């Protein structure tokens, strides 16, 4: 009946319109604290995040799920501060992305399970802030270490009921391997969201996963390097497909009957150090709406394409609630 | 330079006294200790262990240690300051980058890295005001492209501040030669550089040639040995099969070749170690129960017994470190 946020537990009904894959800051463990000037200042970053969150809130966003793990440099204190200042619920994550340091990479599945459980059950660091989701990732075939992470993520989810969300190389169909690993651990597909799924047009891939019960994360909607074909780093990161092409995947999935398995987001951020310098500026120019892009542009676009109001509400409110609600497997 | 920066503030050169130049309170990863303190029992337990060990080293005559843990070694300056104060041992903190930088660091330019190192030396680490007194870098064989950038930034930061540079090397692969070339290409004086883990090789030719050029030779792995643990692969790979006596004899060898003024001795010890296999700490503590006190309790006496005069021993353990650590700008 309750979802853990950086301000404490909230009831399922309080979540409202939720963005399921976002970040306050995309960084590295200890980075923000060791070199805050990379972002101007910690204060400047916080203020930027507050402005953006307030704008998203004005557009109807009530909660965001910050899928920043330990290795994405998640700073829960920052999350709590901006959540309170902007009055937006923020769900924190545990798990490991693709940049784990040696102290993590050398751990066993059992040790990692303990670490994920710690963050979900006791709290992140010494803050008492409990994670409400487990984030994992692969970029093509999983590495041996990534397989361990996925297994530990499954074990932690099974013990706590918190869902798992992933980063994929959609092109490479990472989702299938991820699903395989999760199922080998007994995890229900309904507890998993296969992310960045809009990065591919393979509707066969998407639909096959949906059919098995997985949640499909169409969270890269505003990501596009169109108009910047000349910026190699940006093109590499953002792609050359339009936001409309990506958004159309939502309707496609709806049309195929999987409206209840879709999760939409922007995968936006206010600071980004884990890539080339200046990527944030480039991204902000591409999508000035930031996290508000979904409600301001995507939802109206889909409605214009014939998606009914109730399906839109179902996707942005109902689906996230059901996914985030901690749910233990029936015995 | 009339003062050396320590975690408790500046000290005069005379106050350094007997100094261990390559040590660690804890060998970890950025943000690891704060995120998963239970890996070490607890933060409190680790601190207590460190205080006991530092107090024992102090009883044996050690007055200062140089903790060469960088951002990526998970250096926690607050922990260092706490233990320094509780044990009453001076601790010099480091800046630089070891071999496990996260993406936020690895994507940076030489100019960016330079600014980060300067920040830690001139202003302070994190928001603590604790200023680094040394710059740590590393290679493990031929430098990676990023490592070349790190070495160049380290040289630039050293040139602007006067603080020395110390390195991690794959000694048997003669990394010191490439390191030296890079440093020299930036105009850094060899006298501001310590080529570490030099006792890991039996190639005296390599060591004397670097000494002849003015570099400091760090014979800092003296107690590291897996003799008696052949059966333990991880430990063997890490510690080697050469005896502590064989390593200590290199100190004598260099003295005999006329380079007593260019030798720095240490143990490369730690109280916690998460960046390797689990349980490595226990294995190490069994191998060398004296921990950091190994140098003064066993090595100095051993050398004396082999004919090294007291004045020479004092010069190596007090004078050399003082000269090295004193901030010195190029004329
Ligand atoms: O009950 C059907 C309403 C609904 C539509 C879309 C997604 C979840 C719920
Ligand atoms: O000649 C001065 C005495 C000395 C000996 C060894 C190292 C540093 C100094
Ligand atoms: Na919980
Ligand atoms: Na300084
Ligand atoms: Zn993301
Ligand atoms: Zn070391």
């Amino acid at each position: 009946d309750r979802i853990n946020t950086v301000r404490g537990p909230i009831t399922i009904s309080e979540a409202g319109f939720t963005l399921t894959h976002e970040h306050i800051c995309g960084s590295s463990a200890g980075f923000l604290r060791a070199w805050p000037e990379f972002f101007g200042s910690r204060k400047a970053l916080a203020e930027k995040a507050v402005r953006g969150l307030r704008r998203a809130r004005a557009a109807g966003v009530r909660t965001i799920v910050d899928v920043s793990t330990f290795d994405i440099g998640r700073d829960v204190s920052l999350l709590a501060e901006v959540s309170r200042a902007a009055d937006v619920h923020i769900v924190a994550a545990t798990g490991l992305w693709f940049d784990p340091p040696l102290s993590m990479r050398l751990r066993s599945v059992e040790e990692l399970t303990q670490f994920f459980l710690r963050e979900i059950q006791y709290g992140i660091e010494d803050t008492g802030i409990r994670a409400g989701i487990i984030k994992v990732a692969t970029t093509g075939k999983a590495t041996p270490f990534q397989e361990l992470v996925l297994k530990a993520a499954a074990r932690a989810s099974l013990a706590t009921g918190v869902p798992v969300t992933t980063h994929t190389a959609a092109s490479q169909r990472d989702g299938e391997q991820q699903a395989a690993i999760f199922e080998s651990e007994g995890l229900s597909p309904s507890r998993v969201c296969i992310g960045h799924s809009d990065d591919t047009d393979d509707l066969s891939y998407l639909t096959a996963l949906a059919a098995r019960g997985y949640l499909i994360g169409l969270d890269h909607i505003p990501h596009s390097a169109i108009g910047l074909e000349d910026n190699a780093s940006a093109s590499a990161l953002l792609g050359i497909r339009s936001w409309q092409t990506r958004a159309l995947l939502i309707k496609a999935l709806i049309d195929q009957g999987y409206m209840k398995q879709i999760l939409v987001s922007n995968d936006w951020l206010f600071g980004f150090s884990s890539y080339v310098t200046n990527i944030m500026d480039v991204m902000d120019r591409v999508n000035p709406d930031g996290m508000a892009f979904i409600p301001l542009r995507v939802i109206p676009f889909l409605r214009e394409k014939g998606v009914p109001q109730e399906t839109l509400a179902g996707i942005t409110v109902t689906n996230p609630a059901r996914f985030l609600s901690p749910t233990l497997r029936a015995s």
